[PDB]
DNA sequence: ATTATGACGCT
DNA sequence: AGCGTCATA
């Protein structure tokens, strides 16, 4: 009862890019506004892999993984901007920078958490509170929440989409305790307020439009977000969670998209987030270890404590290049000279981090895939990184991987490398 | 031949 | 440390 915490302290938002490398590239050519359009990466095989889609091409059914050429046959019109290649390589660089514009209007609102290339959380808690003082108990405008929707609203007792948007939003504000600063309603549709503003002053400053959630968690602020894009952001309450739990797959839910929520399915016999509100906390334990049974006891109740994290940049500088199928390095020659190009772009990048960013890297770890071996990687080893120089660290990166060629010929490498990657860690300040 | 990343957990 | 899981464009 009057004990039980009700995990609705924080406010929380994530903000996420809608289509990202595809508006990207949409700001950089205008012919590709408002189109169904596409960005690739490589050409050769079967027109290039799909990394991103706009909202206009999967109408067709584009998707991401799709080859291009693949696409095309769902959508003939469908425009593509290819991914830079420098070096033999596909280089991300003019999406990273393009994320940096982003992250550097969020943290002029509050500490942010880089979560992704394209999205960040956001504790608004305090911000919330200064707006909250700010307003001296007035009454909130559902001119100030133009894009919002209120999940779990209409209800009770129109037929377009902005329509049934503002009848919820009016449901909502009508209920609303303004009186109480103390309100965790409240404080969110304060943080709503907040995060509008966020969201117009990033479409202004970089012509990019973006999604959000507003809750009281990183999970279920993760949730919202995807619940209206495009151009939209969702406020998920504390309240709406049964409801909204009680038809939600568990795959959808952060961290069970993979292998622990197929076990969560299969071992408990259940499909939705909220089923899992019948198990004790012992239970979810005894399934799922301590850490994850007491995560899932808590989550399926709409309550979360992970926190966001001051990190408003990466914490690794990787590079890593596939060689597929035929194309797989079997020389000594092969394996040097495409160490080379990547510790040529890694060198490149490190470089410029250290002038921005006043830190060094001081581990270069090396990780190779062998063909045969289904696992992502095969063998990762590190060493050193005392020196920003592409040549040594091509060098030592071949020096703690060399004993991996099976072949008894130097020359030659067996078996073939389908996968090079070096990444650069453990930064320290300079 | 689904590619290039990046964070964090386990032992 | 090296490996695995889960995640996003
Ligand atoms: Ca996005
Ligand atoms: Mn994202
Ligand atoms: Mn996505």
């Amino acid at each position: 009862g009057p004990h039980m915490a009700t995990g609705q302290d924080r406010v929380v938002a994530l903000v996420d890019m809608d289509c990202f490398f595809v508006q990207v590239e949409q700001r950089q050519n205008p012919h590709l506004r408002n189109k169904p359009c596409a960005v690739v990466q490589y050409k050769s095989w079967k027109g290039g892999g799909i990394i991103a889609v706009s909202y206009e091409a999967r109408a067709f059914g584009v998707t991401r993984s799709m080859w291009a050429d693949d696409a095309k046959k769902l959508c003939p019109d469908l425009l593509l901007a290819q991914v830079r290649e420098s070096r033999g390589k596909a280089n991300l660089t003019k999406y990273r920078e393009a994320s940096v514009e982003v992250m550097e209007i969020m943290s002029r609102f509050a500490v942010i958490e880089r979560a992704s290339i394209d999205e960040a959380y956001v504790d608004l808690t305090s911000a919330v509170q200064e707006r909250l003082q700010k307003l001296q108990g007035q009454p909130i405008s559902a001119d100030l929440l133009p894009s919002t929707y209120i999940e779990g609203l209409p209800q009770g007792p129109t037929v377009q989409k902005e329509g049934m948007r503002k009848q919820g939003l009016f449901q909502w504000l009508d209920s609303l305790q303004i009186d109480n600063l103390t309100s965790p309603d409240l404080q969110l549709t304060v943080g709503a307020v907040i995060v509008e503003e966020m969201r117009a002053a990033i479409e202004r400053e970089t012509g990019f439009q973006c999604s959000a959630g507003i809750s009281h968690n990183k999970v279920l602020a993760k949730l919202a977000c995807g619940l209206n894009k495009p151009n939209r952001q969702t406020l998920v309450s504390h309240g709406s969670v049964p409801q909204l739990f009680s038809q939600m797959p568990i795959r959808k839910i952060r961290s069970l998209g993979g292998k622990l929520g197929a076990s969560v399915i299969e071992i408990l016999g259940i499909e939705y987030m909220g089923e899992l509100t019948q198990f004790t906390e012992s239970q979810l334990q005894s399934h799922f270890g301590e850490k994850n049974g007491s995560w899932l006891y808590a989550m399926c109740r709409g309550i979360e404590h992970d926190p966001v994290k001051p990190r408003q940049l990466p914490k690794t500088i990787g590079c890593s290049k596939n060689f597929p199928g035929k194309t797989a390095l079997a020389t000594r020659e092969q394996v040097q000279w495409w160490l080379l190009q990547l510790a040529q772009e890694l060198e490149e990048r490190l470089t410029k981090d250290r002038n921005d960013n006043d830190r060094v890297a001081t581990q270069l770890v090396v990780s190779i895939r062998v063909q045969g071996d289904k696992r992502l990687s095969s063998l990762r080893r590190c060493c050193a990184l005392t020196r920003y120089d592409a040549h040594k660290m091509s060098h030592d990166a071949f020096t703690v991987i060399k004993n991996c060629n099976t072949s008894g010929i130097q020359t030659e490498w067996s078996p073939p490398l389908t996968m090079l990657f070096l990444c650069a860690t453990k930064f320290s300040a300079s």
